């Protein structure tokens, strides 16, 4: 079914999959507690989310887990990247939660974050990054991060990988579409393509970046574990 | 001069830049299990980052960068430029890891030393990757050019705007290249645009594997992790006019 959509039904499927924007509930306890609590909160909505871009759910469960594991943090800040947007020198966390570097100073690390999410923002901003291209690109996070990771090479997982790559061929196919159909020529639409894509590596760096401070913290709970991710990714059908 | 380039004298500038296969410097009369395998890695690492510089320097549009600038590129992206080389040496080599002509290693040979075998499966997922893509060689030295050029223009007064955008129109010149490259080779127009895409988000996993590796160097209280400032500098010889 994911791979018989056309490219608008694709955009379509991504748009109305889009998770709510959340609010938020300053030291360097009160901060992270609160940030801390917001990743928690987006988590269980990025699940939902995750669960409703075409192609996902084929996947075996072991393997959205995966995908998931690799990807939440590169989908958290993709997500605060888009809507700090159209605010110059600030994080929009929350609506209730506008944070600047300065702020960022409160927690080890977090400046050199903050300055890199910041950056990213500007690059959007002068790209003019659309809502229907933001959507592709945190689909694209999610079926690309952990795919070069499944490592088993198992009949299934060669199955798996092959549908995961026909599903981010069919995400090009729509992100073209969309360029065309906003006028771009062809010279255009290729050069704008790698330039949305090539941002994807700053957002692997930074997810990397954020985990290593996280960790650095020594914190009990860091990383979602397998087991909490399956519990919310693992439904039954009695709802 | 970088951007009046054609597609065809932007292909053969980048194959005319490649750098030499280098060999790992060990008595290969003895034992070896006596030749510390991080020792010979870190010499050969370090032996490839001068002729990085080199390639760096003959990449069109580079060398129209600031001198600082040039140097935060090559902070950022010279591991990557080494992993992306490791692996297409080791592409026709299914299950091993190229790191010289006399250095061919498994995942086995990983063990040795803190978080390398996962950094090898990587790597090996990597050449896997390139091999089911058949990489050819003109599409492999655009994609190492547009490490060089992406991987540090997101942590760069008007001089600075000129300069990112620059790298970002060097970029373009890359992208419309790996097209022709396509174009030339037979595939459709649709073809060309998911190829395209399948090359550039294999980037993000060298990314990812470029921060693992230095993550695990960091651990291992290993001498001089990064190449500093001052050391790139000086590869770069700088003109003496100034
Ligand atoms: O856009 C969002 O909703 C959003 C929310 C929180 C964050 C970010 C985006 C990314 C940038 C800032 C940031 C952070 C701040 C400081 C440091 Cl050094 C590192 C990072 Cl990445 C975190 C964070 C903060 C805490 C955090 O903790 C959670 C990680 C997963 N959770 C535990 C596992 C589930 F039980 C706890 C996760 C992200
Ligand atoms: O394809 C090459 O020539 C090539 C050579 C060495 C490496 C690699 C490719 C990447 C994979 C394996 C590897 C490594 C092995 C183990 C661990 Cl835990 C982490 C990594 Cl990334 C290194 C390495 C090993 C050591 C190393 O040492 C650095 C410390 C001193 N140097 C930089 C400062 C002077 F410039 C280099 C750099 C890369």
């Amino acid at each position: 079914l994911a791979l018989s959509l056309t490219a608008d039904q694709m955009v379509s499927a991504l748009l109305d999959a889009e998770p709510p924007i959340l609010y938020s509930e300053f030291s360097e306890a009160s901060m992270m507690g609160l940030l801390t609590n917001l990743a928690d909160r987006e988590l269980v909505h990025m699940i939902n989310w995750a669960k409703r871009v075409p192609g996902f759910v084929d996947l075996t469960l072991h393997d959205q887990v995966h995908l998931l594991e690799c990807a939440w943090l590169e989908i958290l800040m993709i997500g605060l990247v888009w809507r700090s947007m159209e605010h110059p020198g600030k994080l929009l966390f929350a609506p209730n939660l506008l944070l600047d570097r300065n702020q960022g100073k409160c927690v080890e690390g977090m400046v050199e974050i903050f300055d890199m999410l910041l950056a990213t923002s500007s690059r959007f901003r002068m790209m003019n990054l659309q809502g229907e291209e933001f959507v592709c690109l945190k689909s694209i996070i999610l079926l690309n991060s952990g795919v070069y990771t499944f490592l088993s090479s198992t009949l299934k997982s060669l199955e798996e990988k092959d549908h995961i790559h026909r599903v981010l061929d069919k995400i090009t196919d729509t992100l073209i579409h969309l360029m065309a159909k906003a006028g771009l020529t062809l010279q255009q639409q290729h050069q704008r393509l790698a330039q949305l894509l090539l941002i994807l590596s700053h957002i692997r760096h930074m997810s990397n970046k954020g985990m290593e401070h996280l960790y650095s913290m020594k914190c009990k709970n860091v990383v979602p574990s397998y087991d909490l991710l399956l519990e919310m990714l693992d439904a039954h059908r009695l709802h």
